[PDB]
C-alpha cells in the first residue's frame, strides 16, 4: 500500500541513532562507538506490542514513536523489514525477530499474532530451567543468522526468565567500485594534531557524491555499495567534533542531501574493523527509558496472570570494512522475567553511517576515533 509511514518512521529512527550516539559520546568520550539503531528500534517497537501505561509512554518517548499513530508504527516497521530483505545479487541483507517463549508460558493471542505479522516473528520453544541448554540454543540461533559474527549474545540467563525477545540483522555487500589492494598503503591517522598512528589506508579517485556542511562544520562523502545501500562519512573540521555531535537533530540528514554534488574526488578511507557491546539497561537510561526494566504490571499484554519486567538487555554489533566492501552484523536481545581533483582524506576522528537509500533506514551507525 501507499505507506509513507516507513519514511516518517525512518526519519525518527534516524534521529534515535543520533540520540544514543550523543549520550554515548557524552558519557564515553574519546572511544569508538558502533551500533545498529534499526536493530534496537525493531526490538523495542515489538516490545511495545505487549506494553501499556508509563512503560509504553517512556519507550515511545525515547524511541520517538510518540508523535505517530499506533497503526503507522507497526505497519511502517513491517514495510521496512520486508522491503529491506534482499538475498539477491551482490547484496545480502537479512533482518528478523524471534520470540523464545517457554512452554508453560501462554502469552496473549493478540501480542503473538501482531508479532508474527508486523515483525514476522518466529515462535520457538525453550526451557529456561536449563540455563546451560537454553543459552547455547539461543546463541547458536543468532550465530547462525549472523553467519558467526555475533557470538554469545547472551552471557547470563536468569532462572526466572520465561521469554527472550531477539532481533538480528546481517549485511554483506561490495562497493559499487572496489578499491585496489595494490594502491592501499599504511598512512598517518591523527588522533590529535600532534599524536598520529599508522593504519592501512584505502584510496581511489572517481566520481563521488560529496559536499560540505557549514552549520555543523563537516565534510560529507557517500560511497555507494553494489546496490541500494550506501556508506556515508562525516568528517568534521579540526576541533569541532563535539560541535558536530551536539548539533545532530532530526532534520540533519535531510539537509546533508541538499548539499551533495557529483564530483571527482581523491578519497582516502582507512580499513575498518569494529566491535560494539552495550548493556542496554544503562544505555537506555540515558534517554529516559527505565520503567521497562522495573516491575509495574505493565507487561500484562505479554502475560495476563504474571507480573513481568525486563531483566537483562544487550546489544552487540560487528563491522568489517575492506577494499572489496563491507560485512555488517548486529543483535539485540531482551529477557522478560518475574583542474586539481578534490581531496577528502579521512585521517582523523569521523562518523560512519550505513544508510539504505531506496528503502530509507539506518542499518548501522558508528563513531571512529581510531580504526585499529
Amino acid at each position: 500500500k501507499q505507506r509513507m509511514a516507513a519514511k516518517e518512521l525512518a526519519r525518527q529512527n534516524m534521529d534515535l541513532g543520533f540520540k544514543l550516539l550523543k549520550k554515548l559520546a557524552f558519557y564515553n568520550p574519546g572511544r569508538n562507538i558502533f551500533l545498529s539503531p534499526l536493530s534496537i528500534s525493531t526490538a523495542f517497537s515489538m516490545l511495545c506490542l505487549g506494553a501499556q501505561d508509563s512503560t509504553l509512554d517512556e519507550i515511545k518517548q525515547g524511541f520517538n514513536f510518540r508523535k505517530m499513530p499506533e497503526k503507522d508504527l507497526h505497519e511502517g516497521f513491517h514495510y521496512i523489514i520486508h522491503e529491506l530483505t534482499q538475498k539477491t545479487q551482490d547484496l545480502k541483507l537479512s533482518i528478523g525477530n524471534t520470540l523464545f517463549i517457554d512452554q508453560r508460558l501462554q502469552p496473549q493471542r493478540k501480542f503473538l499474532e501482531d508479532a508474527k505479522n508486523f515483525y514476522s516473528a518466529e515462535t520457538i520453544l525453550t526451557n529456561f530451567q536449563n540455563l546451560e541448554m537454553a543459552q547455547k540454543q539461543i546463541n547458536d540461533f543468532i550465530s547462525q543468522k549472523t553467519h558467526g559474527k555475533i557470538n554469545n549474545l547472551i552471557e547470563n540467563i536468569d532462572p526466572g526468565t520465561v521469554m527472550l525477545l531477539a532481533n538480528y540483522i546481517f549485511f554483506r555487500a561490495r562497493w559499487k567500485h572496489e578499491f585496489d589492494p595494490n594502491v592501499t598503503k599504511e598512512e598517518d591517522f591523527f588522533l590529535e594534531k600532534n599524536s598520529s598512528v599508522k593504519v592501512p589506508m584505502m584510496f581511489r579517485s572517481g566520481i563521488y557524491q560529496v559536499g560540505y556542511d557549514d552549520k555543523l562544520s563537516c565534510t560529507i562523502l557517500e560511497i555507494p555499495y553494489q546496490k541500494n545501500i550506501t556508506a556515508i562519512f562525516i568528517l568534521p573540521d579540526e576541533g569541532k567534533l563535539k560541535h558536530l555531535e551536539k548539533g545532530l537533530q532530526v532534520d540533519t540528514f535531510s539537509r546533508w542531501k541538499t548539499l551533495l554534488s557529483r564530483r571527482v574526488v581523491d578519497v582516502s578511507v582507512p580499513r575498518l574493523h569494529m566491535t560494539g557491546t552495550f548493556d542496554l539497561k544503562k544505555t537506555l537510561s540515558y534517554i529516559g527509558v527505565s520503567k521497562i526494566f522495573e516491575e509495574h504490571g505493565d507487561l500484562t499484554k505479554i502475560a495476563p496472570h504474571r507480573s513481568l519486567k525486563v531483566g537483562e538487555a544487550v546489544h552487540k554489533a560487528e563491522l568489517k570494512m575492506d577494499e572489496r566492501g563491507t560485512e555488517g552484523a548486529a543483535g539485540t536481545g531482551a529477557q522478560t522475567l518475574p583542474e586539481t581533483p578534490l581531496v577528502v582524506k579521512i585521517d582523523k576522528p569521523y562518523l560512519l553511517l550505513i544508510y539504505s537509500e531506496k528503502i530509507p533506514s539506518v542499518l548501522f551507525l558508528g563513531k571512529i576515533v581510531n580504526p585499529i
